[PDB]
């Protein structure tokens, strides 16, 4: 029955708009298969279209906003694009119809509505782009009755081993199609839908924009050749309408020109299913999907006071839909340095200069291919997997569809190498590589990243302890299924644990360092003078200079998080030899956090180094780092240390702003310095951890109960209102929030762990 549920999940999740890097497009969870993409742009002149056309996601002054209004990857949803430049408000509805043996059918409706500023007679070019990779697969446009293009629907017939037999139809659609009186209409028609079928080597099929432009250019070249000129030029839109040449190939370009408002549909019909999909089907399923989404939202994200109002409900649906609608499928090679140069060991003073020299050797090579199914921090700026981000993305996703979250964990864990390493950024394939400068593509097997995915696993364990509806929860309703999942995953968690202890170990025994355990001390590899990218907290101030004797209290705390889950899961599997080892490490970390990291003087945790004169020195920068033992759930509810941290969190002159907890204290010398990334702004992921821990203390007998209750209440309020006010004003979730003004700054469309705000509002942790 475990294998049964796995097959049902496979079939359920196969199709999706799993191309978050573009406004709109579909692909299935198969590396080499069928992919679709939407392009549009107004055409007003002979040279404007190339600047107006939209394809990959961006955010600038010309695009007001975009995102999913509702989305469930099992069913589909609706996306809204608000394009100032092209004067267009676009709707893309996408829906899945289960059936057959090949992962079902789907349909999309693309609807374009001119805004008020647009000339009533704007010409808009719309392109649907279709590609198929594979050695033994086929795809063909059925030619039209008419000479020059299509009066009605365009039918593509294809086949592959992955998908079997299928048909993809691009319907005729509603809207005025402009007509030309030019001479040229005698050879190119007066204006009609057109198809060009082409073939390129598989590996470049993804470059839709250049492929399309290469065709437009050849069209124009043909004009110049055949004596069409400025004596008497055809209208711009006709100059950019391709000559109709349907046939067979691995690329098919469907082009339409509309005057005024438009709509058309794409229907993908799996032949192995019932009868083929119709437009009337699409409308039904769209309506049905909405109802289903609505009802689930109210059960799963039941917003509590003072956020019960409809305004906060629209806000919640927007934050949730955009996070889950980021889910993508990636496939291809990664760029890894597998030299393991000894300089990466970072054992010397000045190691950063060594490791730069090792990097300058450039021994990195492509390897793979790999696949990943994952949600993403930002469609326009970060459309790929990020290790510790995913930990946060999956927390609300898990509430919604636990089986989906587990799928994404499985996907992530399947990437882990024999050593136990997973790269912190997953850039798979040329398409993903295309948005990342070369200098930043290379992953390093010594670079770790917070194991935030353990948090999601914790939520699963506690739920396990105490047809789409059925599938979404199958892994908790069927305990044998739950356990088998953990059984298969458990070894890899353990490998990761050990990998941490091997590669990220700090130096106790070689120094004048007294402490309860000789084993337990951690230092992030990869740090520069200015940065510690691997910790997640890029420029949070650390010991200067960096030094092989550093210990990092955040890293040690993460280790604690892992052991606690390893205990929980190990128990469920009866791996007693293991569970006993874990307990001794937990015990040691608890003592060692105190022995090595606690400053009695400052009243918080700190990172350590080694002096000019070789003694252990604590270095305190009051901020997120300082609270780590608390945020990660390691301190007992009656601890005096905890009480002292509650004082720190509450203190307006340190961390507590009207807008949330500041990343760094206003008292710290490093406040608001350098790039001021993690040196003062309010970050929702860390605020979320605090809100959760405060709630724990608040709902449990103890000395800090009512102080925590007070902080919980006010912090939940502050964080939600900050993210909400900004959403109301700007349309966007932001990466971080300004502690002085409350304004969102840095990356937009950050959904992204900012979306955790849905879980904060709904509460009852
Ligand atoms: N002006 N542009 N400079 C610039 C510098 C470096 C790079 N490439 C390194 C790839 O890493 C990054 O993206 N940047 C670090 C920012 N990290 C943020 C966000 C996130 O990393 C993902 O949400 C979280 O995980 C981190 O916790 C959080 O601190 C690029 N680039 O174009 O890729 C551009």
């Amino acid at each position: 029955l475990h294998s049964e549920i796995g097959r049902l999940n496979n079939q359920s999740l196969l199709w999706g708009p799993y191309r978050p890097n573009i406004y709109f497009g579909t692909r299935p969870r198969i590396g080499k298969s069928l992919m679709t993409g939407l392009m549009w742009g107004k055409i007003e002149s002979y040279t404007d279209f190339q600047h107006t056309v939209r394809y990959t996601c961006e955010q600038n002054e010309g695009m007001k906003g975009y995102g999913w209004d509702e989305y469930d990857p099992r069913r589909g949803g609706i996306q809204s694009i608000h394009d100032i430049q092209n004067g267009l408000d676009i709707t893309t509805s996408f829906v899945k119809i289960p059936g057959g043996a090949h992962g079902g059918s789907w349909a999309a409706r693309i609807k374009g509505t001119l805004n008020d500023d647009a000339p009533k007679d704007q010409k808009t070019i719309v392109v649907f782009y279709v590609s198929q990779e594979g050695e033994n697969s086929e795809l063909e446009a059925v030619p039209s009755e008419n000479e020059f293009g299509y009066e009605g629907d365009v039918i593509l017939k294809g086949r592959s081993e992955a998908l079997g037999n299928y048909k993809l139809v691009v319907t005729k659609g509603k809207g005025v199609i402009p007509q030309s009186d030019h001479d040229l209409s005698r050879l190119r028609g007066p204006g009609q839908t057109v198809v060009q079928s082409l073939t390129y080597p598989d590996e470049v099929l993804w470059q839709a924009k250049p492929i399309l432009f290469q065709q437009l250019k050849a069209g124009i070249d043909w004009l110049v050749e055949n004596k069409y000129d400025v004596a008497d030029p055809p209208p711009p839109w006709q100059v950019y309408l391709l000559a109709n040449k349907p046939g067979s190939g691995n690329v098919h370009i469907v082009q339409k020109v509309f005057e005024g408002d438009f709509e058309f549909d794409i229907l993908f019909s799996s032949e192995s299913a019932g009868k083929e999909v119709t437009s009337k089907d699409l409308e039904r399923e769209v309506k049905q999907a909405t109802e289903v989404f609505g009802e689930r939202f109210a059960r799963v994200f039941d917003l509590k006071a003072p956020f019960q109002g409809d305004n906060y409900k629209k806000f919640g649906k927007s934050m949730f839909s955009n996070l889950i609608g980021g889910i993508g499928y990636f496939y291809g090679h990664s760029l890894v340095d597998r030299s393991y140069a000894p300089e990466y060991d970072e054992e010397n003073e000045g190691f950063w200069e060594d490791a730069a020299e090792a990097r300058a050797r450039h021994q990195e090579a492509l390897e793979g291919p790999y696949e990943l199914f994952t949600s993403i921090p930002s469609r326009p700026f970060f459309p790929r997997g990020f290790l510790w981000d995913e930990g946060f993305h999956l927390l609300p996703i898990a509430d919604w569809d636990i089986d989906l979250a587990l799928e994404i964990i499985k996907s992530w864990y399947n990437l882990m190498d024999e050593d136990g390493w997973i790269a912190r950024e997953q850039i798979l394939g040329a398409e993903a590589r295309s948005k990342v400068p070369k200098e930043f593509q290379t992953q390093y097997p010594h670079y770790a990243n917070p194991p935030t995915l353990f948090l999601v696993l914790d939520n699963f364990v506690e739920r396990l302890r105490k047809l789409d509806e059925t599938l979404s929860t199958a892994s908790v309703d069927n305990p044998e299924v739950g356990l088998e999942y953990l059984r298969r995953l458990y070894p890899l968690l353990r490998r990761q644990f050990d990998w941490f202890r091997k590669t990220q170990a700090g130096d106790i025994k070689s120094y004048d360092r007294e402490a309860y355990s000789t084993k337990e001390a951690y230092r992030w590899r990869g740090r520069t003078v200015s940065h510690c990218l691997t910790s997640g907290l890029d420029d949070y101030p650390r010991p200067q200079p960096p030094h092989p004797g550093e210990l990092h209290v955040d890293l040690m705390s993460w280790v604690g998080v892992m052991v606690k889950s390893l205990i929980s899961i190990g128990s469920l599997l009866g791996a007693t030899e293991d569970v006993e080892f874990y307990t001794k490490v937990l015990d040691a970390i608890e003592h060692n956090l105190d022995d090595l990291h606690w400053s009695e003087k400052e009243g918080c945790y700190c990172d350590a180094t080694i002096d000019e004169f070789e003694e252990h020195k604590l270095v305190c920068h009051k901020g997120y780092i300082s609270l780590f033992p608390f945020l990660t759930g390691l301190l007992k509810p009656d601890s005096p240390k905890l009480g002292k941290l509650l004082a720190l969190i509450g203190d307006e002159s340190e961390l507590w702003s009207p807008y949330g907890l500041r990343s760094l204290s206003k008292k710290d010398e490093f406040y608001g310095t350098a790039e001021n990334y993690w040196r003062s702004p309010v970050w929702i992921n860390i605020n979320y951890l605090a809100i959760v821990q405060l709630y724990n203390i608040a709902t449990q007998d103890g000395p800090y109960k009512e102080t925590a209750r007070d902080l919980y209440t006010r912090l939940r309020k502050n964080i939600v209102e900050t993210v909400y006010r900004n959403w109301e004003e700007t349309g966007f979730a932001w990466e971080q929030y300004n502690p002085e003004t409350g304004k969102g700054q840095r990356t937009q469309h950050f959904t992204g762990w900012t979306s955790l705000v849905v879980k904060i509002m709904s509460g009852h942790h």
